[PDB]
């Protein structure tokens, strides 16, 4: 085990919080508050207090995306689309830094207001589902400020950090950046994964990494292959645990 | 910067719970709940959830005093005498793994119940303050079982981990250990610094560190003191923070 090696190992358990273990709140299929570490090391819990949702596995295969950008000189920075706490970009700005990478950025984009509103705009599944409904239950609005301090308490806040706040379908269509290695989506709707695959992902590098958060959601299913379907895209979908999924793009 | 130096920030971060701020117990002369940085900086308050009380400063000393013995080639282990939660023995074997070093122990020394009741035989400074009156207030009782548990959330719990469950009275004057580089005091009493300095304090090689965490206390000074004075030893006293101090033996 090298420095690099037992840095981001610990950085996945700390962000996670496998450390302290945080009480899960109540809501979904989740009925009791206890942590369970099998909730925590598949993401399928709704931490109190940890930085991520998103669990070991999706950690993992973060990890494994971004190492093998840089291993196989894939151009570009990482963007995640949907952070809550900021967790994973947290854990995406510690792999960059674990290397010495000074030029590439993690984009950290969210409304840092939870869901939004339903109208009549919105998809019918959207609607159906209504997301909107559980930002108390899940604590899910976290404001910009809170991001950029969750940073700042791992020595990650800097210039390589770079924020995107505002509702995806207004942010992403002129965010600034040219190419991404990793692109990782975690709006959990047909809404937000079609705005950021629209107006993203021709960003993409080839060999880069395309990671759906929220698989298992079928709104998100259903934006995920009507977009393949209209750009031909036939690359595997690789599954990474019950909820996410994961392609590269040839 | 380099991977090992990233891995020890993050540890001691994680350990002291600077990532995600739990509250102090409210004792002695913390009369508030909330996270102040400057105590937790420091050490001063007394954790509801973090794995160390002893804070940035004393974990700083910590490295310095293992990263000098490793680099100078002091020969010995690392031995703490109270380690309450675990957080600071966690600290000292991750030094230990982030520079492969695999000839080394950590001793983790403590009755795993808190201080002891006061009797007759006690000191009567230490039966003044009688630091027994604290243990649950501040959930100082922690099992050995709980400590395990501590060091395996970090990858840390393995063969050059051994603990000395007791009384130090009956645990140090047969403690297995040969020699020690590093022999961090942190029992509080004039007792425990006492039976600690007379019983650990010769197996301790020159160059190593002796680091009394509780300075602060009269009945600590007053062991710490009668003990110098009996051994002849002259070794500067380096104050580290508003609590602890250490001496390099010469
Ligand atoms: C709490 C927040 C959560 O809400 C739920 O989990 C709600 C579960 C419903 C209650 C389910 O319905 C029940 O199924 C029973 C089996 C039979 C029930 N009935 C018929 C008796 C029926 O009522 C769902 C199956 C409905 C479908 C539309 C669905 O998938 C909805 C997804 C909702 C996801 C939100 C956001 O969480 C996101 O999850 C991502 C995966 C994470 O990565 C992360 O991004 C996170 O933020
Ligand atoms: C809560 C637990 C704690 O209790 C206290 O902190 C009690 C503080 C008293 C209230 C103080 O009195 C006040 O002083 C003011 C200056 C004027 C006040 N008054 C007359 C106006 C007077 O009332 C003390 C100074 C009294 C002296 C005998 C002393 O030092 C006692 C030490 C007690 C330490 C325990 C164990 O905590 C350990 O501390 C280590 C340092 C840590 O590293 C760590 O190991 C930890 O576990
Ligand atoms: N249309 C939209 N535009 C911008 N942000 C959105 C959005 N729909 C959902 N969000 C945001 O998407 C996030 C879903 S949860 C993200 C989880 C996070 N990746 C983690 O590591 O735990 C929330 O922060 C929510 O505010
Ligand atoms: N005489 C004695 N023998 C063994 N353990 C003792 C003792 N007197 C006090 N202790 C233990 O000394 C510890 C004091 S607190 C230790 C704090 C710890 N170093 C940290 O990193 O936060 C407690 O765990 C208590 O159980
Ligand atoms: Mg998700
Ligand atoms: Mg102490």
């Amino acid at each position: 085990s090298t420095g690099v090696e037992l840095y981001l190992d610990l950085l996945k358990r700390t962000v996670s919080n496998f450390i302290y273990q945080d009480a899960t709140h109540v809501a979904g299929l989740i009925t009791q508050a206890a942590f369970v570490e099998e909730a925590r090391e598949s993401g399928e819990d709704y931490p109190t207090v940890a930085h991520t949702a998103i669990g070991m596995k999706r950690l993992n295969n973060l990890q494994h995306c971004v190492e093998s950008a840089l291993r196989d000189g894939v151009p570009g920075d990482v963007l995640e689309t949907g952070v809550w706490r900021g967790g994973a970009c947290i854990f995406a700005r510690g792999i960059l830094k674990a290397y010495d990478v000074r030029d590439r950025t993690v984009w950290v984009a969210d409304s840092f207001q939870g869901f939004p509103k339903i109208t009549d705009d919105d998809h019918p599944m959207d609607a159906e589902m209504n997301l909107h409904q559980y930002n108390a239950a899940v604590d899910l609005p976290t404001s910009l400020a809170t991001v950029q301090r969750n940073f700042s308490r791992y020595g990650l806040l800097d210039d390589q950090v770079r924020f995107l706040p505002g509702w995806f379908k207004d942010t992403m269509p002129t965010a600034p950046f040219e190419r991404l290695a990793v692109l990782r989506m975690d709006g959990d709707s047909y809404g937000a994964t079609m705005d950021v695959l629209t107006h993203a992902y021709p960003r993409l590098s080839p060999g880069g990494f395309a990671i759906i958060d929220d698989y298992c959601i079928p709104a998100c299913r259903e934006a995920v292959h009507e977009y393949r379907d209209r750009h031909g895209i036939s690359d595997e979908i690789v599954e990474i645990d019950r909820q996410g999924v994961y392609w590269r793009r040839s």
